[PDB]
């Protein structure tokens, strides 16, 4: 709609995942936001994307934010493989 | 700073102004965020910028979000002139 970008930016900047939602849904939710913002000329590269996903990653997913440092050049895909790996083990 | 963009995006997406802070400070705060994001290759145009400023605009400033509709092509500068106008009169 007229208000889509500002709604994606606010969703992205206030993400909260602890493993209640399926990882499948949480992934395509975040991936779609990054495509929509990118096609609207708001470029959120893998670094800043991953920073925002890992913020408000909580519960048994918290620890991904501490390793994340040794993980520079980490893609969103790579970060979700981890979120998936953790989810399947619950 | 390695973490600047994600910090500006989170600040911008959670703005709250009711007229406690001087408009001067609230303006340069928001303007700086949009420059810093733009110099980091993240362009927030006037439309999306104004939408995010007007969200969490509250108190005697709320009403700017209801008019804002008839105000298409509205710049951030234009929106702050209003915030300033209201602030000088609260004082």
């Amino acid at each position: 709609s007229d208000t889509q970008e500002a709604n994606d930016i606010v969703t992205l900047a206030n993400l909260q995942y602890n493993g209640s939602t399926p990882a499948d849904a949480f992934e395509t939710k975040v991936t779609n936001i990054i495509d929509r913002l990118n096609n609207n000329g708001i470029h959120i590269n893998n670094k800043v994307a991953c920073q925002l996903i890992m913020r408000g990653l909580s519960g048994e997913y918290k620890f991904l934010r501490y390793t994340r440092h040794r993980h520079l050049n980490m893609t969103v895909a790579e970060l979700f493989l981890d979120i998936h790996a953790i989810y399947e083990e619950q």
